[PDB]
Order: C-alpha cells, then sequence, then structure tokens
C-alpha cells in the first residue's frame, strides 16, 4: 500500500459529511481525493 501524504485545504481535501462514520479513505473528499 502506498502511503500519499496530503493536506487538508479546501476544494482540495475536505472532511466528508459523516465522516466519523466512515473509514480510511472515504473520509475525505475534494480535487485531489479524485
Amino acid at each position: 500500500t502506498i502511503v500519499v501524504t496530503t493536506i487538508l485545504e479546501s476544494p482540495y481535501v475536505m472532511y466528508k459529511k459523516n465522516h466519523e462514520q466512515l473509514e480510511g479513505n472515504e473520509r475525505y473528499e475534494g480535487y485531489c481525493v479524485d
């Protein structure tokens, strides 16, 4: 598994709606997540 470092910065990487009930990569959304 590749470890990808990134940064919380809108709209590149943001916490998803309901992230606390999600895990791993699914916690995040945005341009850089895509």
